[PDB]
């Protein structure tokens, strides 16, 4: 029922509701993450990346519906959401919501007789191109498939029998599981990622919808599988992976996790040293091992202890193969929870000399067991606002005039970054492949980020109405409970000086977008308002007529 309109990629765009015959837009203070992602799931469009304020795909034609959308979140469709007329807003079409959901991928097979077969092409900054042979599985194989409604996946030839194609070549590594619907929900990579051998092309071949695509294995009775296939109640099915690293920060580092019997459980320390890391990493395409931790580095689990004393000598594809205790009854309690840290762990860093500074600083990328730094060739103002997104500030931010230093001191790991529309993190954007080579500061990235809170309208920067950048868009405070100790702690973040006022009632003028806290109720010593207690993220009753306000004293 819902649409999105204006939107350069798929998923993306102004939102727009019928009723009747009559389209209309949302207003940007009426439309919560909560009915964002009811619209997403309904339109198969994924999760939400980004909540958009401000008409950002162009103002909307004709009626704006004064009606908010309280979602719970899980609805199936928005018309099942209740509906609460607000009183008549001062909504112009310059404030039509957007959104940008996570199925944003455009991939295809091109040259065979359905479009069930074909060379795997994808689109990437406005450009159509292949993927390499030796960045394509059969885990993505399947998951294309099931996106095509072509049925399961037969065959991924290397030999190009569709053809090479007269095109560019994308280095993006999707690395899907194999259980997953749709292209856009796999972890992928393309920051940093190694160029193939020309016309070395990635095709596939499904079966067509004359076979049903297989669903996920949901049985962990037995020893796990080392296949893709497992046989489960008279039917193949996709093994679904029984190993995660969780609390890592990333896909290829933290706490080994292993399901069986129903559970999710964790591995031992004892005897858990690189061998046995390495078997995880290559199981998971993260690389190579560059750490096996132990003593719950990342923490401890919630579950049993299923396996101890693994010996692997690392021959093995799989740590189902390497020769442990079996399952269970092991001497040893969750204090000594096994994990890794992967090669293709992947994290991300500003660096200040002398610190004082919170969203600023050298960007710096870890990558292969090491940190350095990231080269600021071709890097554009999109590709800093993701990085300033990632690192916990809001979407914006500038690079610093080049250093005159030409005579190299520190590693560089990257360079010629270039991120399309859709993703939010530093990973899916194309680059150079990783290059491990000295650097002078003539070639190194400083970036000040915006920061995500700030003072509107006032005399100064310290002065005026509390905005807060979350989940793609500016938003506001509500003023219930707001008081001096909450207006402290919005100094001392800004780096302001001592609070005069907690401002209410939009003394400064009514905000736009929607209203991200109430009941801020600070001690008043937290360095950040998202330490404070608040009802969080778009629960309120308030409307902008009741915006917060700080003053605070400049240095
Ligand atoms: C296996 O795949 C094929 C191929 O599907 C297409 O390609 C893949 C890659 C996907 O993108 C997929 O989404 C594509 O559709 C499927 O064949 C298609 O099947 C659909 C659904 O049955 C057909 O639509 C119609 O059935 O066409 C009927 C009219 O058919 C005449 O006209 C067609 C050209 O328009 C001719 O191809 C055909 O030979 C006939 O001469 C029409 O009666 C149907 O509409 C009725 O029902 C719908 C609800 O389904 C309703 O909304 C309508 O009001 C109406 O009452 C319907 O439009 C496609 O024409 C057909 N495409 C091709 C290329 O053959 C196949 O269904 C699928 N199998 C399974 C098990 O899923
Ligand atoms: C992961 O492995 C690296 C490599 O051994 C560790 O880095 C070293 O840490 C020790 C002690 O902290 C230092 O003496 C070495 O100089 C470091 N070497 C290198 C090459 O960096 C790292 O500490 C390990 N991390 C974890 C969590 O186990
Ligand atoms: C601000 O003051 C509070 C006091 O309420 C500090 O809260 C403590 O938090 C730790 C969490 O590990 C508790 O174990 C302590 O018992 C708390 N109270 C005290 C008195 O220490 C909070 O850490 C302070 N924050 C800052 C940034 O100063
Ligand atoms: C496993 O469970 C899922 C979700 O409940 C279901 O869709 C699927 O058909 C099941 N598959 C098998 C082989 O039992
Ligand atoms: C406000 O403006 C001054 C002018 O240089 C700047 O130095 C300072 O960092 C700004 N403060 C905030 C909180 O934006």
């Amino acid at each position: 029922s819902p649409r999105l309109v204006g939107g350069d990629i798929p998923c993306s765009g102004r939102v727009e509701v019928q009723h009747g015959d009559t389209w209309g837009t949302v207003c940007d203070s009426d439309f919560s993450l909560e009915a964002a992602s009811v619209l997403c799931r309904e339109l198969q469009c994924g999760t939400v990346v980004s909540l958009l304020g401000g008409a950002h795909f162009g103002e909307g034609s004709g009626q704006i519906w004064a009606e908010e959308f309280q979602c719970e979140g899980h609805e199936s469709h928005l018309s099942l959401c209740p509906v609460a007329p607000r009183p008549d807003g001062t909504c112009s079409h310059s404030r039509d919501v957007g959104v940008v959901c996570s199925r944003y991928t455009q991939i295809r097979l091109v040259n065979g007789k359905t479009p069930c077969e074909g060379r795997v092409e994808l689109n990437i900054l406005g450009s159509w191109g292949s993927l390499c042979n030796s960045h394509w599985d059969m885990e993505d194989a399947h998951v294309l498939c099931q996106q095509l409604k072509c049925g399961v996946a037969l065959s991924i030839p290397g030999g190009a029998p569709f053809g090479k194609g007269s095109e560019q070549v994308w280095r993006h590594m999707f690395h899907c599981t194999g259980t997953e619907k749709h292209m856009g929900d796999c972890s992928v990579t393309a920051l940093g990622a190694s160029l193939c051998s020309s016309g070395q092309v990635a095709s596939v071949i499904c079966s067509g919808n004359q076979s049903q695509t297989l669903s996920p294995c949901n049985s962990s009775s037995s020893d796990p599988s080392s296949s893709i296939i497992s046989e489960e109640n008279g039917v193949a099915c996709i093994g679904s992976g029984q190993l995660r690293l969780v609390d890592g920060g990333g896909r290829c580092a933290g706490r080994v996790e292993v399901y069986h019997e129903g559970s999710w459980g964790t591995i031992c320390d004892d005897s858990w040293d690189l061998n046995d890391a390495h078997v995880v990493c290559k199981q998971l395409s993260c690389g190579w091992a560059i750490n096996a931790t132990g003593s719950a580095h990342f923490g401890e689990g919630t579950g049993p202890i299923w396996l101890d004393e693994i010996n692997c000598n690392g021959k093995e594809s799989h740590i189902w193969q390497c020769h442990s205790h079996g399952w269970g009854r092991h001497n040893c309690r969750h204090k000594e929870d096994a994990g890794v840290i992967c090669s293709e762990f992947m994290s991300l860093r500003l660096i200040s000399e002398n610190s004082r500074e919170t969203c600023a600083g050298r960007l710096e990328v870890f990558y292969n067991g090491a940190w350095g730094s990231v080269g600021r060739n071709s890097m554009s103002p999109a590709t800093v606002g993701v990085v300033c997104r990632q690192l916990g500030c809001a979407d914006r931010g500038d690079i610093s005039p080049a250093s005159s230093d030409k005579t190299v001191s520190r590693h560089m790991w990257v360079d010629n970054v270039q991120c399309p529309k859709g993703p939010d993190t530093l990973w899916q954007c194309p680059s150079s492949p990783w290059k491990k080579r000295l650097a002078s500061p003539s070639e190194e990235t400083w970036i000040t980020c915006a920061n995500k809170i700030r003072l509107q309208e006032g005399n100064t920067n310290c002065s005026g109405r509390v905005e807060i950048w979350y989940g793609g868009s500016w938003g506001t405070v509500c003023d219930d409970s707001w008081d001096l100790e909450d207006a402290q702690v919005v100094c001392r973040q800004l780096g302001c000086g001592s609070a005069l006022e907690a401002g209410k009632e939009a003394a400064f003028g009514q905000g736009t977008g929607p209203i991200w806290l109430n009941e801020v109720k600070c001690k008043g010593n937290e360095t950040s308002l998202w330490d404070c207690p608040a009802r969080s993220w778009g629960h309120s009753d308030c409307g902008h007529k009741e915006d917060a306000a700080v003053t605070c004293s400049t240095r």
